[PDB]
């Protein structure tokens, strides 16, 4: 019944629903939350080919805003699983089926935790995930933000708009961000950094976080810090829990696709940050949705 | 001595630019003429997400603007070889040479030729392949196009804006375009089709084009009827001369490469439209050369 359903609308799902309308394919884009995906909690984006810089919630609404008007249907939907039943599928969310003659999974991925005590306990109280949704709730408090990679540096460098100051916990001495964001982090008179370590304790009050227990991993130093904040980027899970059962996983959890975003079961494709690749940027995912979108076509017009 | 140089300055070679210059790689951008490549052919572009629609032209220098602000070295030079030496590879152009330590090659395609009589003779009087570069010198002509793709029927649409009419000749009976894009041809008034034709002979007199003789395909009838102009669009041939001895190219000469972008040379990669691939878009353009972009990075911090 649908031609093509897309599941998420990050930049992914939203490259694949615009194609897949243009070759007009029924198409369905069902979204849990806001279109746009990880790009809403991006404060600023400097490498998507064809803007200087912008904000991720603007560039979320450039890619929605055409959607509608080629005829793709926008619907809430949060999907809990997927069957295949051979020339169909049905896609089950937590009130509806929708039944697909293909469908492109482009659902992303999630935060890791680190698994510490005091993590869960200071929620809604110290400990975020996401530095654009909650980094005015810490102006002028001391922000630590544990990780190396991209999203540690660059969140901490927005971050210093809020903080006094704002210390990077790496767990080596060398980042893994991109040399440019690593070059501006050195040079921005606000942030420190504790290399060679990794938190083991967040602690409070009844009300909030206070301070942090960490530990050097080449001593085993341990030295116990205040802070106000704690933001936790420490890489990133699939989320894709409504297809662990189809045998399209790797074993952590990753949907294994061919350079056509292909997975095992045919009109089954992925695309995005949900794939298991090392690559995970708003240019790939477009390339990757782009790509889903004329291999559905092709998979629908042959069947 | 460079990192890495990128040969072509369409979206692929300047989405790979911009990423090697971002991971602080000595990062040399060759292009022979306007950064931009096919995008400055092309009138309206509607599908690269992140925009409504936006003129080819203004794309490009979109795409173009922060290079030099991210120490991108931007040059002239026409490519005429490349030698492996194994540890470096030396770039040719018709002055220069340049060592670098990885290529990504991202030169294009050019315009398929019908090699028919009067095709070069009408050359700059009747015949073009270009319709933003030409198409007010057709002001009130009967206009042909020839071609079933995408770019036959967008260029069609567009050229409607000049002529009385606009012809498009295919040598099918059901296009290869996009369907939004047929269905705007369909019942766009000016726009006529010569279905299952293919044209056999351009004739005009010492000065321009002013008939085209063509057959149609399953009954070999014959025809000749005036024309003013005629854009032909039937497909695309691989720019890469400067690597026909390099044992990198299939038969019909597009670089092959795997799904990283690799090549078999290391440190030799190829994104874009030049690859051997089924899908040319400015999306699967801007996601080739970020692949390649941080598979150059990978292959030099190894080296
Ligand atoms: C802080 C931060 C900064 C970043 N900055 C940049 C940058 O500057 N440049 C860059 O190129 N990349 C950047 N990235 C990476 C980039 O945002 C992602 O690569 C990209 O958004 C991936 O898009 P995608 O469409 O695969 O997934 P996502 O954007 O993750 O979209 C997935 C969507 O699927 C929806 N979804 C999930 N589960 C379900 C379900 N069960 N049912 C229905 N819907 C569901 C989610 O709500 C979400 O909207 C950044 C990432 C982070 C975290
Ligand atoms: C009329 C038309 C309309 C189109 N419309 C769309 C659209 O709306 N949306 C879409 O997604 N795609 C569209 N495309 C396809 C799109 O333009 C291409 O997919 C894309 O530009 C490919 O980019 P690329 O960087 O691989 O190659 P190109 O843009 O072809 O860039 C190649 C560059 O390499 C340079 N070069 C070549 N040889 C050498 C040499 N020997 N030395 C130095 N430099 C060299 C050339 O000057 C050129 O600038 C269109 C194509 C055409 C023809
Ligand atoms: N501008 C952009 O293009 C951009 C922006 C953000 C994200 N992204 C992409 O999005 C993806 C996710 O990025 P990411 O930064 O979230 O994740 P990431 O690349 O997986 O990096 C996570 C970082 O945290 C470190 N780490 C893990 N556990 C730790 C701990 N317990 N204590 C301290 N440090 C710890 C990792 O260490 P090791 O380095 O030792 O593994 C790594 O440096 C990546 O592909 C990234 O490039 C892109
Ligand atoms: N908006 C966009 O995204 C966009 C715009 C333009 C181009 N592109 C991409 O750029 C690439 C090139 O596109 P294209 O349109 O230039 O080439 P194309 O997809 O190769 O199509 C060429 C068309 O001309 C036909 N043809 C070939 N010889 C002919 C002849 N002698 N007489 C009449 N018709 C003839 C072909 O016929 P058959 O169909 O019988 O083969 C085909 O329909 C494609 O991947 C395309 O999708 C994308």
């Amino acid at each position: 019944k649908y031609d093509v359903v897309i599941i998420g609308s990050g930049p992914a799902g939203m490259t694949a629903a615009m194609y897949t309308a243009r070759s007009e394919m029924k198409t369905l884009l069902l979204e849990r939350g806001v279109p746009g995906g990880q790009m809403n909690n991006t404060a600023e984006i400097e490498n998507y080919p064809g803007y200087e810089t912008i904000m991720g919630p603007e560039l979320s609404m450039k890619m929605a805003e055409p959607l509608e008007g080629l005829g793709v249907e926008n619907a809430y939907g949060f999907v809990t699983g997927i069957e295949d039943h051979g020339d169909y599928k049905k896609i089950i969310t937590e009130d509806d089926e929708f039944i697909t003659k293909s469908i492109i999974i482009a659902t992303g991925a999630n935060h890791r935790k680190l698994e510490i005590p005091g993590e869960e306990e200071y929620g809604a109280r110290g400990v975020s995930y996401c530095a654009v949704c909650d980094g005015a709730f810490f102006r002028n408090q001391e922000i630590l933000v544990i990780g190396g990679g991209d999203s540690a540096v660059e969140e901490a460098l927005y971050l210093t708009r809020f903080g006094q100051s704002v210390t990077i916990m790496h767990r080596r001495d060398k980042l893994r961000a991109q040399e440019i964001i690593q070059q501006r982090a050195f040079k921005e008179e606000k942030i420190n950094f504790i290399w060679d370590s990794v938190p083991m304790e967040i602690k409070g009050d009844d009300k909030k976080i206070q301070s942090v227990v960490y530990k050097n991993v080449k001593t085993g130093e341990v030295t116990e810090k205040a802070f106000g904040g704690i933001f936790i980027y420490v890489g990133l899970d699939p989320v894709a829990e409504f297809v662990s059962d189809l045998g399209i996983t790797d074993e952590a959890g990753w949907i294994i696709t061919d350079d056509h975003m292909r997975t095992n079961i045919p009109g089954i494709f992925a695309v995005g940050d949900v794939r298991q690749k090392d690559f995970r940027q708003i240019t790939t995912a477009v390339g990757d949705g782009a790509q889903a979108a004329q291999e559905a076509y092709k998979f629908v017009v042959e069947l």
